């Protein structure tokens, strides 16, 4: 095995069923399926490289952003075994799969992964580590770096070494997982050091408001400067309101013995200070992370807490660079078995939960599948998701089986927990699958599903609830759904389905909004609509609403947030369009107030938090127009 | 076509895999195993071994998404380095260069990464400070204006240029930076006074723990300190100015006293909690039986008395730091602005089997080879340079690291078994040395190296260097390759990184005699240890030892004491920690030249070579 007169190849050691099924599965759906899925020529190394190295010129020659995208070696040595490790984790998902629930539905798995029927989320990283959690930083404040353990290091006992930690545990926790480093309560833990720093005369009190924004600087600046990528880890910040610390924290005390729920006045207006802070650094540089969302306790039309309320509408009026997390009950959070909590992949989720893998069913390949029948629709999506189900169990497996070689010390030292994670059945492309079903209409009030259409949606997302209930009784953990962002996911499965099944399939990209980003139709029915099926999915989903113009008025903003928290939307954000020049200033319009330059990108929420149109458009093309294999003078030979 | 056909398919040109096949033929399946062209390419069976290990014995996951693929990036990069070579010299001197490669001949450095990105540099901290992070391009940061920025952005640029590069971030002009702001910040406010020493020292904690707490694998960048003498402060920065425009050796007193801080307070942290890095050297100018900057000689022998922690570089003149010139050496010392793309080292125990004994075929086999090597080296050279040209690599694009302040480095490596298997050495009275004879024949391999490195500068258009290089895995490796093809005419375990072995019995003034021989014959490319059973008495005595090594012309030395620690991580000597009063479990010694645990040391080195290290009860 491995490297093996002339003509090399390299051999993994496969059982020969495992080979005997995927020559079988070529030879059914043709190389350009193999191809589509990752698993063609992109094993091969020589040829990667080679690809690799030439990207820039072509970059240059066709993005007036290059510049800014630029990719380094760093990128080289991530991206070149993502194939090998999926064909690996693939591999090692059929082998439990096989030992739990016999080859053919381990056989059926591999079949529904490679055909596109689902969509293993993070695949390369699949039997390696698991995906994501909202972490609390308690055990950062009382134990130091444990999870470290070739030094030992002591917890922090100022400020300084409190931001130094977090820092290294977000970094630490990037590569011990795929997804989202959630530090929801940052700033209950950041207040308990400014205030003993403040009591030691560590920080002078003339400079108490400097040292806070030097740090405010130092950790925020820390996780939008990419040491390997292009990109940061994906970070999430959350302002927990008054409701929400209280309940989250009751008889929980800082390492002084005191009481945090006597303190959160204070923390309260440490949030406020970062928000503030955070608003007035965008115009000296645009930045993506965290990504910020207000978590607020909202009942009866009203705001609980009203005051955090009126705060996070008030900042957000200048870039609505905020999520809104509505709830109508503390009672799954109160000081933090069937796992509740709300688990999000944009953000928003709560604190000590996460997911340890997400599968997506392909909604519009079980409408291409149905010819319109929606008995039929039911008894295949049901099916699926059941097919679903047991390969998460199968990865959970895998997760255990990695954390008892000791390969995940997070769990081990109990930052992530897995009785904490849910298995995430996600979806994508609801509207492209009742769309071509024939249940989208378009009337007056534009673009909107039949009222068939809707019943529809309710059925197919009743149904996913009922197996996700069912799945706790039968494999002893909680399942969740997701209609997940799908920045690939939603591209390379429309691909594959017009690979299998032609004009039938008219999408480019399927959506992952309950309506279409980008439909035509009046936001009432987009708010109608996350009223009656975020609930379904417990929050699992975005509405996010593009805004031609900022509000022109507080009060306006604030009736509308009202109006849509009324509607029961569970998660939400209004999206402008924010210019930046080749400095970095935020602002808008074509001309920087700053520097008097031009603009040359745009800042936006396209799959839920802000990113540059530049970064979008550039991964877009990687997944959506594949490359023919071309040669030059020296890859001809 | 290519990739997953069940198969998996690479694209090489069919005379290299027609090479690969034929080198197979003649060495046989295990000659590639060893090179790790074996079995380590089963993505399937690796993976399961890598995460079985700790069930199966007797690390975390991010160690294997970094090893799963370097038996790939190696045969990319062999393939990469043999095309280049067969266009610029033809496909018989490509060829010849896999063949020693695989075969052991040579030792091809950092050789996943060796057609992808340099091996080190020794920067100057200047553009940080005045660009701040400029090879970031996806935000614009700002230069630092206050400490606690300047130590992130140092910490930063750290972590950022070991994912730039194989080998050390050497840091030597980090004190002249730091004492800006540090002024800067006492100025403004920043630190009551009062508290100005807590100030330095927090931030000394903050960036010396960030440095020994990985965030990938199992281990840290390898990162370099130096103590600039005041001579070497002088002539590196007559002339250069701070951000506010103050010349920066108006400033030198301050700068040595925020040395000394730092080494006062590195040697006081190790008890409460021991760590590798920085490692640290001080740069000493030394003439005429006397150092030219006395106070901090005799600072570094004073705090070198606890834990002698700290490494003597020694020079006799500063023009060099004031065609490369400067000092290039793998483990510590190495000159500001200085550094490697590539180092490629000859087997000379493979000469010495080859040679049947012969010095003149010897010294024939072995210019040949180096001359292989310098190829090698220009075609490495070449792939950097299209790297640099294809946007890759970004520390050449904001001058950090400058290409035409970069050596192609020729390694060498056991010299002394070299000389043992020609019959060149002997046991005296005290102890094993090179006969007169083995010492003419050292000359003469060093003399003949010393001359291909110099033709090299016009036959290829940049310098070369000579180190006596580290070979942590090497000295191994090659023992075991030579002994796969040559059986019992090959003794040895493993090979000498020094001019006579760390286990070889010998008098402590022949390792003082040869060092200070053959140092100045790879310019500084080499190191010395002195291992020491205890101590030393008293600060003079010390001193006077240090003096009289430098007299003898050793260039880069340490002298070496057994460190303790308990499990909990305190540093001290003898059974019973003095803080917790648990007991030793490990020791801390220089594997090569920096201070890491003997329980990290590799397998061979731990069991064949390290308790067979001798060491000197008295001097
Ligand atoms: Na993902
Ligand atoms: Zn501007
Ligand atoms: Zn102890």
């Amino acid at each position: 095995s491995g490297l093996v007169g002339s003509h090399m190849k390299v051999q993994y050691s496969f059982e020969r069923e495992f080979e005997e099924l995927m020559s079988d599965l070529l030879s059914k759906y043709g190389y350009e399926m193999f191809q589509m899925d990752g698993l063609g020529d992109q094993l091969d190394v020589v040829k990667f490289t080679e690809d690799f190295v030439r990207r820039g010129i072509i970059e240059s020659t066709i993005d007036a952003n290059a510049n800014v995208r630029v990719t380094n070696i760093s990128t080289y040595f991530i991206e070149i075994s993502k194939p090998h490790t999926y064909l690996y984790s693939l591999y090692r998902i059929w082998q439990k799969m096989k030992e739990m629930f016999g080859k053919g539905v381990a056989d059926e798995f591999v079949e529904a992964q490679i055909n596109g029927a689902v969509y293993l989320h993070d695949r390369h990283h699949a039997a390696l580590m698991p995906y994501c959690f909202a972490y609390t930083l308690k055990p950062i404040v009382e134990k130091g770096l444990p999870f470290i353990k070739t030094i030992k290091s002591e917890p922090a006992k100022h400020l300084s070494t409190f931001i130094q930690h977090v820092i290294q545990f977000v970094m630490f926790a990037s590569n011990q997982s795929s997804g989202a480093v959630g530090l929801p309560d940052f700033f209950v833990w950041m207040w308990y050091f400014v205030k003993k720093d403040l009591k030691e005369g560590i920080i002078p009190r003339d400079k108490l408001d400097w040292y806070i924004e030097q740090h405010f600087q130092i950790l925020t600046y820390s996780l939008n400067q990419p040491i390997r990528t292009t990109q940061s880890p994906y970070t999430n910040f959350t302002y927990l309101d008054r409701n929400y610390i209280k309940a989250i924290f009751e008889g929980e005390r800082y390492p002084d013995g005191s009481l945090i729920t006597d303190h959160v006045e204070d923390i309260i207006a440490l949030q406020k200070h970062y928000w503030e802070w955070v608003s007035r650094e965008r115009e000296r540089q645009m930045f993506t992370f965290p990504v910020l969302t207000a978590s607020l306790l909202y009942k009866d039309g009203k705001f609980l807490d009203e005051d955090s309320a009126r705060f996070i509408n008030k900042i957000n009026m200048k870039w609505q660079d905020t999520n809104w997390y509505i709830s109508d009950s503390i009672d799954a959070v109160a000081s933090c078995e069937k796992l509740k909590g709300r688990m999000n992949s944009i953000g928003g989720s709560d604190l000590n939960i996460g997911s340890f893998k997400v599968i997506t069913v392909n909604l519009p390949r079980i409408a291409l599948e149905s010819g319109g029948d929606r008995e039929k629709y039911l008894q295949i999506l049901r099916h699926r998701v059941q097919l679903i189900k047991k390969a998460l169990a199968a990865v959970r497996e895998i997760i255990k089986e990695r954390i008892s070689e000791g390969l995940l010390p997070l769990y081990e030292n109990g930052l992530m927990l897995l009785n904490r994670q849910y298995g995430t059945i996600g979806v994508t492309g609801v509207w492209e699958s009742a769309s071509i079903m024939g249940l989208t209409t378009e009337d007056i009030d534009g673009l909107k599903y039949t009222e068939e259409g809707e019943v529809f949606v309710d059925n197919v997302l009743d149904t996913i609830r009922e197996e996700a209930e069912k799945g706790y009784h039968e494999y002893g953990f909680t399942f969740n759904i997701e209609q997940v962002p799908a920045e690939k996911a939603a591209v390379t499965l429309a691909q594959k389905d017009r690979f299998l099944f032609g004009e039938k399939q008219p999408f480019e990209i399927y959506s992952n909004q309950w309506v279409p980003l980008m439909a035509n139709t009046d936001v009432l029915n987009r708010i109608r609509y996350s009223g009656k099926w975020d609930k379904k999915v417990s929050g699992g989903a975005i509405l996010h609403i593009n805004l031609g113009e900022s509000f022109k008025t507080e009060e306006e903003s604030f009736n509308m947030v009202k109006m849509i928290a009324d509607m029961g939307v569970m998660y939400f954000a209004f999206n402008t369009k924010i210019s930046v020049c080749e400095d970095g200033h935020a602002f808008y319009g074509e001309r920087c107030p700053v520097c008097g330059k031009a603009k040359v990108d745009e800042y936006m929420r396209i799959v839920g938090y802000l990113v540059p149109v530049s970064a979008f458009n550039k991964e877009r093309r990687e997944i959506e127009y594949p490359r023919r294999q071309f040669y030059d003078s020296l890859t001809i030979r």
